[PDB]
């Protein structure tokens, strides 16, 4: 395998860590090769949940919940310190919060959470690298707690970093924040990438296409599928007591994307930087309910 910059794995990975039987796991966690039956099930269907308050309590919680796990990795992000102890951490924040991490054997996927530094687009497994000066990464964080699953992203900024990082990043912060200003019943889920990018292209960067938010609930991922370009066919119109996530992942190069022979670590091609944000969303009356903001700060981490 060729890498297309840097970046390189730091084996070996540290046994899979477990997770107490007391709490509750999604349908994939004992599943052999990781596959969620009820996901499946629902494989190219395009109809969109519409959930009963009920399940928006729950939503609720689980989004808040996991917002506190992504603010403790925040917490950790110093040169020197590597992804996989970022992962010891989460792992044990949601076992705090008696939640399971959603990442972990989802499709076998090795860890609690997604550490994704520079170059990597998406789905960086948590592996030996400490973090150095410099560098961007992104912590994508999913729990599950009673049925239902919450998900968010930022991404950091490594000690002092240059001025390109600070445009990439705060531009894909503003690419996340467009959309969901955009968000409330009646607006067509392919809209959103028309807006995400516009700005992207209006600041020289390009919007990764091999990846696209999406419908979270029972499921992890299911429908909408929501891509973050534009002039996409994404189906569907906004609903109140719809939820989804909006995570568009903006790239400093070109937009295509490559997987690395681990089957999961998503990077550019070119090796240039890419950044990404994400919130899960539920669709109100009149607008949308950001389920995984934060409850007692005004911004994201990076400008905090
Ligand atoms: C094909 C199937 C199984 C339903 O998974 C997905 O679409 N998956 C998906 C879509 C968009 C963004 N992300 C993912 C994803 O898995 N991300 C993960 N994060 C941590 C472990 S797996
Ligand atoms: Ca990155
Ligand atoms: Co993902
Ligand atoms: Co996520
Ligand atoms: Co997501």
């Amino acid at each position: 395998y060729r890498y297309t910059g840097k970046l390189r794995p730091h084996y070996p990975l540290m046994p899979t860590r477990p997770v107490p039987s007391y709490i509750q796991r999604p349908d994939y966690a004992d599943h052999p090769l990781g596959m969620s039956e009820s996901e499946q099930a629902l494989k190219g269907t395009s109809q969109i949940k519409l959930l009963s308050s009920e399940d928006i309590e729950g939503m609720r919680l689980v989004c808040r919940l996991a917002r506190e796990v992504l603010d403790v990795a925040a917490g950790m992000i110093k040169p020197g310190v590597t992804t996989e102890e970022i992962d010891h951490a989460v792992h044990l924040a949601c076992i705090a919060r008696n939640c399971y991490p959603s990442p972990l054997n989802y499709y076998n996927f090795p860890k609690s959470c997604c550490t994704s530094v520079n170059e990597v687009i998406c789905h960086g497994i948590p592996d030996r690298r400490p973090l150095q000066e410099g560098d961007i990464v992104n912590v994508d964080i999913t729990l599950y707690r009673n049925g239902y699953h919450g998900d968010l992203n930022e991404t950091f900024f490594v000690g002092e970093v240059d001025d390109g990082a600070r445009k990439l990043v705060q531009t894909t912060y503003e690419c996340l924040m467009q959309a969901i200003d955009a968000v409330k019943p009646g607006v067509r889920y392919r809209e959103l990438g028309n807006i995400i990018q516009k700005h992207a292209q209006a600041n020289g960067f390009s919007v990764v296409r091999s990846y696209c938010g999406h419908g979270i609930h029972k499921l992890f991922h299911t429908a909408p599928n929501v891509p973050h370009y534009a002039k996409n066919k994404a189906v569907g119109v906004m609903k109140s007591g719809h939820v989804f996530t909006i995570e568009p992942m903006i790239c400093e190069g070109g937009w295509q994307d490559e997987t690395w022979p681990d089957g999961w670590t998503a990077v550019t091609r070119d090796g240039k930087r890419s950044a990404q944000f994400e919130h899960t969303l539920l669709v109100t009356d009149t607008g949308c309910e950001i389920l995984t903001r934060r409850l007692d700060s005004a911004r994201p981490h990076f400008m905090s």
